[PDB]
């Protein structure tokens, strides 16, 4: 596509974005990246990919060590000049201004008349969960990507056979243990990971939002407390950010909300008297203990496991399902391989770089659910959202 | 700026780009990046910065090990499917398709009906100098950026005092020697660097192009073979790509073209009977041996050196200058600190990450030239071009 036609497509998406159509924001972003790619000469592609972005990642990482985004957030509309910010961060003024000016050039913060100002982005990055996301990605994920060329050359350009212990993660970090075992052994990155799970897709429409999955019609309609008093179990739900969002959207709840994860995750949940869920320890590789709930929900859980393990994770729900009553709700990326998109290839390579795993096509998921004893009822998607919602049931 | 106003600015730049105005291509790219930044939520910024781009750098690096861009270039409009390309590259078909699909999603190659196709970008990246640029950046530059957070935390957030031996480069690569000494000791990266110098700003208007520096009026007009038969000396000109471009644009030449660089650079220049320059060894830290030439040109040379060394590099030209006749032409970035731009902060952080050096403001350069014994005549710039052209003369 020529730049001329992409300029037209971009103008068309801007109209849809002004009219507030679903997915138009993401489409406008996608047209902009296509436009850049159609105009950039290879030397500019080299500079952006290999200079601007590694420098940007490093400075953003450095920002979380010196409290930079928090200070700019506090300054609000007044901002701070380099001398004030260097003094607050304990940095050489000259060094600080050079790093800050790259953030300005990358559109992360703004600058006017020698004063630096926070932005919606940088103010958002000031939050603790984004701070820990940045540290995790730069300290843990980045070296694994850096190891891809040499790891795959050494392994003969093969897909990791075991996934767990024979991937680029193990080579980058010079261990022979799995990524989950590495996290348990390497504080503070396990708790950084748990904060990260509330940030990696934040601000995107959730499965239970309007026009995505019909929660009311499929779950609340026909809820039967005589079958079970449990409305929804979130299997592997982290610190509970997804299940809490569910409860706030469908209150008063007709039944209980049960969060299931690892003990170290459950024990890190901060106290809250307004909590609408019960936090419980469960191992996804044992049989589901909550029997006959109206819904079992998983989000980004079996995508981190090979086929044999994914089948076990789904099969372990089967003994708990009430026939004709219990829904299985799998919130995962469904890869369309004829239409590759960043949101799907991103997570795919993240799975390869940490778990040695992969994102799956619709035929892939159907095969896994069938081997588990489940059958697909319907698959729901939403424009601009990475994940689909697969509703399954007892085969 | 709201997205609405940026959409308007983008439409205005597209008109200027259609009318072929100078710098309009770069301006259109800049508006697109601003638009993306105004629409992206922080989770998408995290995914792009810390997932998409490190993965993209790694795959592009892997591509140079398996000859991928060259194969797609050879396939021309027919393209290749994953099975054909995996067979040619010696890669697992599944592994290859996942990596290739990320290149498609990042707009580096295209895909239709399961067939992958080269692009202007990927076909350009197939050239040997871009191949070696990619290896240099991923193997040498990338680790240095990755070391920024921990290096500056360890050094108290100070500008490298010596620059040469006390910077993030030394920490990333675990040496105590300077970057130039490291290159000499680490084949093949020195010759990769020399290929890289012909790629890092290729495709951009040169200083001697129309509407930039008036070569004809300032140099050719008034050329005097009785003063010297040398028209232009390129001091530190690499393998000669800049001086060869000069000769092809201003032929028949009234005087000689002299290239000066390190012996290992001169000795790597491939033979060419149509060569219009004389390749000669010279050390920029000794007095200029070519006396009274019409012009002495440097491009991206003193920007890699601290103030004391930059002064010496410029002062070493002074004994060779013919008063009233010899021009000094310094082709370097001139940083406008009130208006930060990617092309200037990019190179600034590259200087920090390799040389422990920095890009300079106009007042910075004037101070250096004055201490060297030179005075500025005029400074020329061009829309969208990173470097300016400072014409100096004997003070
Ligand atoms: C499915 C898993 C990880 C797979 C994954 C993701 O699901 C998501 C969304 C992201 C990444 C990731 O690796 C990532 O890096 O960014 C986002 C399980 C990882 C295991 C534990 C933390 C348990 C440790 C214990 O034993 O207690
Ligand atoms: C000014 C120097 C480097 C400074 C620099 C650049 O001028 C440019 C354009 C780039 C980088 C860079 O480091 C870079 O990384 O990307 C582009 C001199 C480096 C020394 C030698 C190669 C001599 C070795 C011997 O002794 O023979
Ligand atoms: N064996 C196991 N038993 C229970 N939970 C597990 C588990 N292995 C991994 N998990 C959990 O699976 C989750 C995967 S990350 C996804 C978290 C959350 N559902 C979200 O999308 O935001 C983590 O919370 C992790 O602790
Ligand atoms: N002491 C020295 N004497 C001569 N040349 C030197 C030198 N130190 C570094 N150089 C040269 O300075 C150049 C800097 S990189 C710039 C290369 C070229 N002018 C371009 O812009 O494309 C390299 O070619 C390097 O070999």
């Amino acid at each position: 596509a020529s730049p001329a036609s992409i300029i037209q497509e971009l103008a068309s998406a801007a109209k849809q974005y002004e009219n507030n159509e679903s997915g138009a924001r993401e489409a406008l972003i996608a047209q902009s990246r296509a436009l850049i790619a159609s105009l950039e000469v290879p030397s500019e592609f080299i500079q952006h990919t290999f200079w601007s972005q590694p420098a940007l990642s490093a400075i953003v990482r450095l920002a979380t060590d010196v409290n930079l985004f928090q200070y700019l957030k506090d300054a609000q509309e007044e901002g701070l000049n380099a001398e004030a910010l260097a003094s607050k961060t304990g940095m050489d003024v000259s060094l600080f201004a050079r790093l800050a000016r790259h953030l300005v050039a990358m559109n992360v913060i703004t600058s006017r008349n020698g004063v630096f100002y926070g932005t919606a982005l940088s103010n958002g990055l000031a939050a603790e969960n984004y701070q820990q996301s940045i540290r995790f990605c730069h300290d843990v994920s980045r070296p694994s990507f850096g190891a891809f060329p040499s790891f795959f050359k050494g392994n003969g350009y093969k897909t990791p056979a075991l996934g767990t212990t024979d991937g680029p993660f193990q080579s980058a970090h010079k261990v022979d243990i799995s990524f989950p075992q590495w996290l348990v052994g390497n504080p503070p990155y396990l708790q950084y990971f748990n904060s990260y799970m509330s940030a990696y897709r934040a601000g995107k429409p959730n499965w239970c939002d309007n026009g995505f999955y019909p929660v009311a019609d499929r779950l609340l309609n026909g809820f039967d407390a005589s079958v079970s008093d449990v409305l929804l179990v979130d299997v592997g739900g982290g610190r509970g950010h997804d299940i809490a969002t569910f409860g706030s959207q469908f209150s008063p709840l007709p039944g209980r909300l049960v969060l299931q994860d690892r003990e170290q995750v459950i024990n890190s949940i901060p106290a809250d008297e307004s909590r609408q869920f019960e936090a419980t320890t469960h191992d996804i590789f044992t049989t589901q203990p909550v029997k006959h709930a109206r819904a079992y929900y998983m989000h980004s859980v079996p995508h981190g496991f090979g086929d044999e393990d994914a089948v076990k994770i789904m099969a372990n729900l089967v003994p708990a399902l009430a026939k004709g009553y219990s829904r299985v709700l799998l919130n995962e990326i469904v890869v369309d391989e004829e239409r590759p998109v960043m949101s799907a290839t991103n997570m795919d390579l993240i799975m390869l770089a940490h778990m040695g795993a992969k994102e799956r096509t619709e035929a892939d998921w159907r095969s896994i659910l069938t081997r588990a004893g489940l059958k697909v009822v319907n698959i729901y998607s939403y424009p601009g959202v990475a994940e689909s919602l697969i509703e399954a049931e007892l085969a």
